[PDB]
């Protein structure tokens, strides 16, 4: 008689524990899968941080809201009993074709008629992977930001498969679990935020690797030019250097400069950014 | 017995009036120089409504600080006269490589040797035109950004034949007049900011042009994503849709269809942005 209630989610790290504590937060009967009991502690111990940082952060998880939408969770081993009557599953499994291929071949035997898959992929599109299904029409994208209870976007992104109804109901799916859904209309690699961001980054690392300007003079030329509150280098050492010098690394050759410049003058030197407490800034 | 105390500005334009106002307005003895006296009368009237805007925007100008800075511009359009005894003279004539060529070999005959050139140039490179000064050592560039009194920043950038006393004092004038300096080491065509704010835009606009958002869910996107007070198509306003049609169309062919969708639905519409009151978004 309603649309959206179970909810699996396939993965338990960074991204998939957020994503299954916001929904577990929000009022869903969530189900964490993961391939072993191993794997399933370590579950169990993001979600008690998780709930933590709720109590302290999220407004309506204070004073035993958190834990009891901890305690509510169900965790599991096994696919099969994991997606047996879910509405939703969330995959966010780690970033490889073969890895993403075998479980949506299962997932589609698996799961009911009714279940809707997302995907989390960063790096892959749901044209990728939308074949393996054998659900097109039940397929999309639901892409999260690490953060989730503070950066609450849920870019919404199907295929040409992808039933409108279903659409629909994810984007209902993502406002109920609290985000802002950030709805696209046709694939695009990077959705929305990182098709803006990666340019405004590379820009500003061709200019630091060719000795145009220094990092804080450039990022006091955007903040004072655009009014934005932190510029791109404060962005780097947020989105952490190690993570900046992976993805420049397999990019263009103006990016693979930076990476090398990352590697030699940070990374070398222990300066991952806002996880070490110094990146191009001392915290 | 000091450092820059006359400065002349060429151009009374736009930008050449709010770099001669501003100069003024911090004690600086300024003149004007145009082409003629229909120029200079239209120069006039532009510092007169400087005068109110400073008055009412900028600290220290109320109560007739403004109007003395006014009263104090000299106004010459006699080339040879306006210069005679300049310590400094910032170039805003028009973007055009003759005009600039033929003023800049006169100014190197008229200019004492003492005189340093800057040009505002946002279209053409020192290097594009430093050869015609004369003066390689004290010819740089002191790039300001439209509403300079709020958007305060003063882009320096010389040609490896710049003085480094030269660039230094350059940089010294700029903070005596309110503005924050931007130190860039090397050349680079759109400076800083432009090189910045361009592949945000260009990012957006393909977006909105290749259908995979509308223009308010890119904009949320970045301010939620980024912290930023306004999107990339609050920008786009800002900036004046006639300008980034003017831009978008002598570049490259993701821009040109961006130029083509702005002449189609906005320029064609007289919806050019904060202008009119009225561009991707309606004010």
């Amino acid at each position: 008689m309603t649309g959206i209630t179970n909810v699996t989610v396939l993965g338990t790290g960074v991204l998939g524990s957020q994503i299954a504590f916001q929904t577990a937060f929000h009022g869903f009967a969530v189900t964490a899968y993961d391939i072993n009991t191993d794997a399933l502690d370590a579950a169990k111990k993001r979600f008690e941080g998780l709930a933590a940082v709720y109590e302290k952060e999220v407004a309506g998880a204070a004073d035993g809201a958190a834990q009891k939408a901890l305690g509510g969770i169900r965790y599991s081993d096994d696919l099969a009993q994991a997606v047996k009557d879910a509405d939703l599953v969330i995959e966010a499994v780690p970033e490889s074709l073969d890895l993403k291929r075998d479980i949506y071949t299962k997932l589609g035997e698996l799961a009911p008629a009714k279940t809707i898959f997302a995907t989390n992929s960063s790096t892959l599109l749901p044209s990728d992977l939308v074949g393996y299904t054998g659900r097109g029409d039940k397929f999309l994208a639901l892409h999260f930001a690490n953060h989730v209870w503070v950066n609450n976007t849920a870019e919404v992104m199907g295929t040409t498969k992808t039933d409108p109804e279903v659409y629909q109901q994810v984007v209902e799916f993502a406002s109920a679990i609290g985000m802002v859904p950030i709805e696209l209309k046709k694939e695009k690699a990077g959705y929305v935020l990182n098709s803006l961001l990666v340019p405004l980054l590379d820009a500003a690392a061709e200019l630091l690797v060719d000795g145009i300007a220094d990092p804080e003079t450039i990022d006091k030329t955007w903040r004072i030019g655009t009014g934005a509150p932190k510029g791109p280098f404060e962005i780097f050492d947020i989105v952490g250097l190690t993570t900046a010098y992976n993805i420049s690394s397999v990019s263009g050759p103006k990016q693979r400069e930076f990476a090398a410049y990352l590697k030699e003058n940070y990374i070398d030197k222990g300066k991952l950014g806002l996880a070490t407490g110094e990146g191009f800034y001392r915290y």
